[PDB]
């Protein structure tokens, strides 16, 4: 393969993954909440 | 790169466009209204 030496990728899938687990996390999260149901966190 | 002739990649970049796009708008919406701060949408 042949990329960038360094600080190329790693903000990409860093970024992109952050996205994706906090979009859901948060969706789910907000998505159960959303019926009122309280738990201990 | 090996991968199927198509609808291999389309159903891939969707998904992944969804989920980022969904946490941005909701952790930045969910992040907005905590303010309490109302508005005409």
């Amino acid at each position: 393969m042949t990329r960038g030496t360094t600080d190329n990728l790693i903000p990409v899938y860093a970024s992109i993954l952050a996205a994706v687990v906090v979009g859901l996390v948060a969706y789910i999260a907000f998505k159960r909440w959303n019926s009122s149901k309280q738990n201990k966190q």
